[PDB]
C-alpha cells in the first residue's frame, strides 16, 4: 500500500482560516456519490475541530493557527461513503507534521546560580556550569543555544574576571587577582540566546550566577607589638606569663587564620610552654616547669608565629611573624637551712658552765636579698643550752649530767630556730644531738638501805649489793670494806667478798633491841674509781 | 482507490532548488528495501527533469521554477521496486498543478484599431469595440481586464468627446460636436489593465482606436454671387447661357456636396432646362425649348438650390441658397414676308401701259428695328412689269396679251423681292398670279392659206375654215362673206354656208393658167365682234 504523504504545516499561521491543505477523493467516485469524513485526535478526538473534511469535495482544511509545543504531529484517518451507506474505501491514515518554528525564547531552571572559586586560581580555573533550555526543537536551530557574560559586578581588579564557553555553559576565569581580602564576591549577569547565539534573529534570555571567592592561607600571622612583657613567682607550675596577640587577614577562625606558635629560643630547658587561644587567637604562655630565681633573675624568649595549614607558595615570611617576650621575675623569700641536719657532736659528760660546745652553721638561698640570720631557743627540757642572734655560737649554761630523766636516751635533744627578717619571714627547724659519754662520776650506795635482822650470829644473814647510776666500766665489781676508826665497829662485824658486786655482813660478837648505823666504804672500777661511806640502817632485837 | 492528493504549486518559485514537495513511499517498506522513481512527462519524458524523486526516501522535488503559460498540469506516476527486482506496488498516479501567478500583461491584438463615426451624433452612440487577451488566467482576477482611456488628440471641441464602457471594451460617445467640417478625425490612446483594472496591483498595456468622423448633409449649397448673367440668341435649342457657381462646405463629390437646380420661376413656358455639371457642380443653364425676341426681349429668373440627399434637422434654408439669373437677348435680323404668298389678282386682257393694278403688302418680325424695304424687280419673262422701292405698287409698262408663248398658261406668273437694309441682310420671294381674262381683240383669218385648185366648176372644190387666237366664246361659228367691191370677184366666186364654222368656195364662171387673189371677210361671235379681210391665194389652171 502505496502510503499518503504526509502534510507539513508550519506552526503559527496566519491564515486566514479556514485554510485549506489538501484533498483526498476515491477515485470510485466515476459513478458514486461520496461524502467524505475524518476522524481521530484534531478531528473528531479532542483537541475537536483543528482539521475538517469538506463532504463532498474531499477536501482538508486547518481552522485555527497550529503549535508544535503543543502537538507535533496529528493522526487522522479518512473515510469514504456512497449517498446508500456502503463503505467503498477503507479508512486511510492521514499525518500532519507541524514544522517549528522559533517561538520560544530559551529558559533558565534556576534565576540564580550559585559557585565558588578560590583565591588567585590560574586563569583557566573551572568555576561553574549555568544552562538554560529551549522549548523549540533542540534538533532545529531555534533550539540551540549560546551563551555569554553580559556583566559582572564589581568591576575589580578586572572588568571581565571570567568568561564561559559558549556551547557548554561552562563558566571558567580569565584573570588573575581573586583576592578574598579585597572583592569576596562576584556577581554576573549570563545570556542565553537561540539560534546559534545569532544577534540579529536570536530570541534572548538571562539568569544571574553569583560567585563567591573562597579563603586561602596567604596573610601570615602579625604580631601587634614587636615585644611582649610578662611576670612570674618562683616555683609556680600553671600560671598564664604572657598574651601574645597577633593579626590575621585571612578568614577568622579558618585553619588559615588559626594561630600556631613554638617557642624557637631563649628558653633552653622547657619552662614555658604555649598553648593557641580558640576564640581570641593569642598566644597563651604559660609556666609548664617551675623556675627558680637565684639561677635565672630574666627570661628573653623568641616566638614564632604561623597558621595550622601552610603559607601559600610566593608571600614572604616577614619579620613580624616573630616577636619577643621578656619575663621579668619577681623573687619571694624562702627559708633558711643547715649544713647538717641533725648535727651529731660527741662530748665528755662533765664539763663547765660557758663552755663553747659548738657553732651552728645555718645558710639562706637568697643569693640577691641579704638578710639577718635569727637564731633563737626552742625546746630543750633541761635549759643547760644558750645560743646568740648573731654568732650562733652554743655555749653551756649548766653542768651536763647524763644520768638524768631530762636524758631518757644515752643522747640528749635540742631544737633551733633561725628566722628572717623579710616581709613574709620565714624560718628552718634545726636539731643538735649530743652524745655524751659516761664517767665515774657516781659515788657507790648500799642497795640493801635498812637491812634489819636479829641477834642470830647467822653464818649468811646480811647479803648487800650496790647503787649506781653509771654504765659499765663505771660501775663492774665493787669492793666492801670497813672503816678502821671508829674502832668499835670493826671490832662488832665483819665483810666478806662473795665474787664482784654481792657481799656479806654478820656481827662477830656473841651477844640488844634499837638502831645500830653501820658505815660501809665501797668502791667502784671506773678509774679514777669513786669511793664512799654510805651508811647502813640495822634493826636488832 | 483513494487517491494521492494533488500538488499545488505556484508558478515563479524563487526556491532555493531542488525544492522538495512531498514524500511517496509504500508502507511495505517495513521489511523491504524498496527503490523509488517517477515516470512521465516532466520527470523521465520531456521536459526532462523538473520532479526528481529520491531513490531511497521516496521524496519529490521540482528543479527549476515552474510557468502555468507552458504547462499547467503534470501527470506523473510513481514506481515501487525491492533490491531484489520485484515490483512491490502498482505505479500509481500522481498530479502537479501550477498555480496561476499574475505575470503577464494584457496584450491587443492589433496595435491600431479603426472606427469611425457620423457627424453630430447623440451622445450615447456606440462608434467601435477594442477588446484586449490575457494570457494568464480568465477564470482568476489576474486576467480578468478593464478598459479605460488615456488621451485623446485633438482635445476640441471637448477634451472628452468618447469614452469606453470598462468591461466591454466598446467605445462610445458622450459628448455633442462632432462636426467634420471642423475635426475630421480623433486618436485615442486606449489601456488595458488587468487584475479587474486594479491601480496599484494591476499590469497595463495600450493600443490606439482612430476615429473617423463621416460627413453628414449639414451645409447647404450658396451661391458665390447674389446675381448672375447671361446671353442669348433667337430660335437656339442646344446653347449654355450661364454657369452658376456654388460652395457647399460638406465632403466633395458625395450626394451631400452634389448641387441639385431647378428653375423656381421667371420662365413659365420652359424655354430654359438646368442639368448640374459633374464635376465643376455648377449650374448649367441651357436654351431647351427656342425663344422669339419680339415676344421676349429680357426674361429674369430665380432658381433654387439644394443637394441630392436632403439637409440636416435644425439647419436653416439660408437666402444664399436662392440666386437669380437676368438673361439679356441678342435681337437677330429675320426674313420679311407678306400678306398673301401668291397674290391672285383677276384683270382683263387689254389695258394701258401705266396702269396700277394691284399694290404689294411686305411686313417684318422685327418690331424693334424699323428697316427699308426694299421691292426689286425679279422674274417675268415678259417685262410688262414695274416696280418702286418705296411705295411697293405695281404698274404696267406694256399691253398685257394674254395670247402669248410667254403667257403659256392661262395666267402669268412673276416674283418679286423684298430685302432688308440690316447688316445681316434677308429676303423674301413673293409670287404674282394674274387671271387675264380672254377679250375679243383677235382677227379671224383663212386657214387654207394657199388653198389652190383647176378650173373645175366641181360643186365642192374648196372648203374654208377659221384661225382665231382666242378662245370660247370669242371663237365660235364664223361667219363667212366675198366683198361688193371690187365688183368682179363676187361675179366670179360664191360662199356657202356649212355649219358654222365651215363654208365652201366655188368659181361661178363656166371658164386660166396664174394667181387669183380672193379676199374674204371673216366674223367671229364675241361682241363687239372683229371682222377681217384675210386675202386668198389660188391657183388655177
Ligand atoms: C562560540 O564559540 C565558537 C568557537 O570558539 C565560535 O566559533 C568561531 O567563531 C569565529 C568568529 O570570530 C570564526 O572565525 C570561527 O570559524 C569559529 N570557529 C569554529 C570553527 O567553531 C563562535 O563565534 C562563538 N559563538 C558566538 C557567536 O559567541
Ligand atoms: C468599471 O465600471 C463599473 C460599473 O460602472 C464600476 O463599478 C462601480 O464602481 C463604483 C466606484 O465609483 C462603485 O461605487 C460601485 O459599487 C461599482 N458598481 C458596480 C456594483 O458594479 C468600476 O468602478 C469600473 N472599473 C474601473 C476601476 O474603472
Ligand atoms: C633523742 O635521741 C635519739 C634520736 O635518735 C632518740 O633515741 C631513739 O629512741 C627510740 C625510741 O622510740 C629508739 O627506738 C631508738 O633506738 C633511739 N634512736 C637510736 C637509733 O639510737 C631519743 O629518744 C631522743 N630523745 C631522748 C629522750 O633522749
Ligand atoms: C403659272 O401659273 C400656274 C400656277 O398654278 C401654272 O399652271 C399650272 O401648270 C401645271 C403644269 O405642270 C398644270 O398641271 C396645272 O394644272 C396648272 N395649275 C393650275 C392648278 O391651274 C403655270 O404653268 C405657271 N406658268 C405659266 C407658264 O403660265
Ligand atoms: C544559592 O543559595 C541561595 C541561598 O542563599 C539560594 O537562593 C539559591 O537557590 C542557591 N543556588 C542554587 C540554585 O543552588
Ligand atoms: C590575656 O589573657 C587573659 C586570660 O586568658 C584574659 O583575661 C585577657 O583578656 C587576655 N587579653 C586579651 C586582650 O586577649
Ligand atoms: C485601418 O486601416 C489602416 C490603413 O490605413 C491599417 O493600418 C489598419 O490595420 C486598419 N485597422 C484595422 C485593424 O482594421
Ligand atoms: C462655364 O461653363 C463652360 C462650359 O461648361 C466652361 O468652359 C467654363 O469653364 C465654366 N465656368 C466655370 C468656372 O466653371
Ligand atoms: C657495837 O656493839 C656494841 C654492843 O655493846 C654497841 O655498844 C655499839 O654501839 C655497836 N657499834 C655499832 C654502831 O655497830
Ligand atoms: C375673175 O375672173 C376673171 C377671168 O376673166 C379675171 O380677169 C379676174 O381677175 C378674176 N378676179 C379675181 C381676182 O378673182
Ligand atoms: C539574577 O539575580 C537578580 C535577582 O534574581 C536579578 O538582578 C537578575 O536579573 C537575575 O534574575
Ligand atoms: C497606436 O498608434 C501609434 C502607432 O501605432 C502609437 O503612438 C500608439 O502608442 C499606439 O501604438
Ligand atoms: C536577565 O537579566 C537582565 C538584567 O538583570 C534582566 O533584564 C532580565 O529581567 C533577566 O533577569
Ligand atoms: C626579639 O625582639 C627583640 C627586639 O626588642 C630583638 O632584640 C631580638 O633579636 C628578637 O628579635
Ligand atoms: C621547727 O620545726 C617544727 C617541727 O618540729 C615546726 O613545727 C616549726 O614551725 C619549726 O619550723
Ligand atoms: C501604449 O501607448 C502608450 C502611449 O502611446 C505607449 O507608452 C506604449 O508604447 C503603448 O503603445
Ligand atoms: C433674385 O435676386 C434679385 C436680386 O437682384 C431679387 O431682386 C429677386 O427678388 C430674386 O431674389
Ligand atoms: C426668292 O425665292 C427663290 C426660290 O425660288 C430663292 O432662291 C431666292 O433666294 C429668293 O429668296
Ligand atoms: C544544564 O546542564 C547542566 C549540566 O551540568 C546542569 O547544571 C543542569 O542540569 C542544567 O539543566
Ligand atoms: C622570626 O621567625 C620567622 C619565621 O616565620 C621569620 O620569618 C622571621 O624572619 C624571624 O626570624
Ligand atoms: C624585654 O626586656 C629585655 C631586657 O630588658 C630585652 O630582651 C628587650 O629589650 C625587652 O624590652
Ligand atoms: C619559723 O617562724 C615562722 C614565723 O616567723 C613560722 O611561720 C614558721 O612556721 C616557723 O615556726
Ligand atoms: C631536727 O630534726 C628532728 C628530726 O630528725 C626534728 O624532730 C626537729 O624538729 C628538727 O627539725
Ligand atoms: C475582442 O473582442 C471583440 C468582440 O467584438 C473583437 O473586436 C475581437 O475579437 C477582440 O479579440
Ligand atoms: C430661395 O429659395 C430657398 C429655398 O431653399 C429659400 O431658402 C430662400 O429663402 C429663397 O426664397
Ligand atoms: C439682372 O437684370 C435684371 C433687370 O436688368 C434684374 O432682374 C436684376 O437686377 C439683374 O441685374
Ligand atoms: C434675298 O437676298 C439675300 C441677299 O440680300 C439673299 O441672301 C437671299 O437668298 C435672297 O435671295
Ligand atoms: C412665289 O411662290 C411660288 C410657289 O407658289 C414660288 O415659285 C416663287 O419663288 C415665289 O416664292
Ligand atoms: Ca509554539
Ligand atoms: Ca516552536
Ligand atoms: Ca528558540
Ligand atoms: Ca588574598
Ligand atoms: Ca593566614
Ligand atoms: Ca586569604
Ligand atoms: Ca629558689
Ligand atoms: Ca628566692
Ligand atoms: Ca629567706
Ligand atoms: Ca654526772
Ligand atoms: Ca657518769
Ligand atoms: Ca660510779
Ligand atoms: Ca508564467
Ligand atoms: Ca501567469
Ligand atoms: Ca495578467
Ligand atoms: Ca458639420
Ligand atoms: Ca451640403
Ligand atoms: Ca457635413
Ligand atoms: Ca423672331
Ligand atoms: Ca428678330
Ligand atoms: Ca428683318
Ligand atoms: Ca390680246
Ligand atoms: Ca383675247
Ligand atoms: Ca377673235
Amino acid at each position: 500500500d502505496w502510503v499518503i504523504p504526509p502534510i507539513n504545516l508550519p506552526e503559527n499561521s496566519r491564515g486566514p482560516f479556514p485554510q485549506e491543505l489538501v484533498r483526498i477523493r476515491s477515485d470510485r467516485d466515476k459513478n458514486l456519490s461520496l461524502r467524505y469524513s475524518v476522524t481521530g485526535p484534531g478531528a473528531d478526538q479532542p483537541p475537536t475541530g483543528i482539521f475538517i473534511i469538506n463532504p463532498i469535495s474531499g477536501q482538508l482544511s486547518v481552522t485555527k493557527p497550529l503549535d508544535r509545543e503543543l502537538i507535533a504531529r496529528f493522526h487522522l484517518r479518512a473515510h469514504a461513503v456512497d449517498i446508500n451507506g456502503n463503505q467503498v474505501e477503507n479508512p486511510i491514515d492521514i499525518v500532519i507534521n507541524v514544522i517549528d518554528m522559533n517561538d520560544n525564547r530559551p529558559e533558565f531552571l534556576h534565576q540564580v546560580w550559585n559557585g565558588s572559586v578560590p583565591e588567585g586560581s590560574k586563569p583557566g580555573t573551572y568555576v561553574m556550569t549555568v544552562t538554560a533550555i529551549d522549548a523549540d526543537d533542540p534538533n532545529a536551530l531555534n533550539g540551540m543555544l549560546r551563551y555569554r557574560i553580559l556583566s559582572q559586578a564589581p568591576s575589580t581588579p578586572s572588568p571581565n574576571m571570567f568568561t564561559i564557553n559558549n556551547e557548554t555553559g561552562d563558566i571558567i576565569t580569565v584573570a588573575a587577582g581573586l583576592d578574598r581580602e579585597k572583592v569576596q564576591q562576584y556577581t554576573l549577569i549570563i545570556q542565553a540566546t537561540d539560534m546559534e547565539g545569532n544577534p540579529t534573529y536570536g530570541l534572548s534570555n538571562t539568569a544571574t550566577a553569583v560567585i563567591t571567592v573562597t579563603d586561602v592561607n596567604d596573610n601570615p600571622p602579625e604580631f601587634t607589638a614587636m615585644t611582649f612583657y610578662g611576670e612570674v613567682p618562683e616555683n609556680r607550675v600553671d600560671v598564664i606569663v604572657a598574651n601574645l596577640t597577633v593579626t590575621d587577614k585571612d578568614q577568622p577562625h579558618t585553619p588559615a587564620w588559626n594561630a600556631a606558635y613554638r617557642i624557637s629560643g631563649g628558653d633552653p630547658t622547657g619552662r614555658f610552654a604555649i598553648l593557641t587561644d580558640p576564640n581570641s587567637n593569642d598566644g597563651l604562655v604559660t609556666v609548664v616547669k617551675p623556675i627558680d630565681f637565684e639561677t635565672n633573675r630574666m627570661f628573653v624568649l623568641t616566638v614564632a608565629a604561623e597558621n595550622q595549614v601552610p603559607l601559600a607558595k610566593g608571600i614572604q615570611h616577614p619579620p613580624q611573624s616573630t616577636a619577643t617576650v621578656s619575663v621579668t621575675v619577681i623573687d619571694v623569700n624562702e627559708n633558711p637551712y643547715f649544713a647538717p641536719n641533725p648535727k651529731i657532736i660527741r662530748q665528755e659528760e662533765g664539763l663547765h658552765a660557758g663552755t663553747m660546745l659548738t657553732t651552728l652553721t645555718a645558710q639562706d638561698p637568697d643569693r640577691y636579698m641579704q638578710q639577718n640570720i635569727r637564731y633563737t631557743k626552742l625546746s630543750d627540757p633541761a635549759n643547760w643550752l644558750k645560743i646568740d642572734p648573731v654568732n650562733g655560737q652554743i655555749t653551756t649554761i649548766a653542768v651536763l649530767d647524763r644520768e638524768s630523766p631530762n636524758v631518757k636516751n644515752n643522747i640528749y635533744n635540742a631544737t633551733f630556730l633561725a628566722s628572717d627578717n623579710g616581709i613574709p619571714p620565714m624560718s628552718g627547724t634545726g636539731t643538735l644531738q649530743i652524745y655524751l659519754l659516761d664517767i665515774n662520776d657516781n659515788a657507790p650506795q648500799v642497795l640493801p638501805q635498812e637491812a634489819e635482822t636479829c641477834e642470830t650470829p647467822e653464818p649468811n644473814s646480811i647479803n648487800i649489793t650496790a647503787l649506781d647510776y653509771d654504765i659499765d666500766p663505771n660501775a663492774g665489781p665493787f669492793a666492801f670494806d670497813l672503816p678502821l676508826s671508829p674502832v668499835t665497829i670493826k671490832r662488832n662485824w665483819t665483810i666478806n667478798r662473795l665474787n664482784g658486786d654481792f657481799a656479806q655482813l654478820n656481827l662477830k660478837i656473841k651477844f640488844e633491841a634499837g638502831i645500830y648505823e653501820v658505815p660501809i666504804i665501797i668502791t667502784d672500777s671506773g678509774n679514777p674509781p669513786k669511793s664512799n661511806i654510805s651508811i647502813l640502817r640495822v634493826k636488832v632485837c
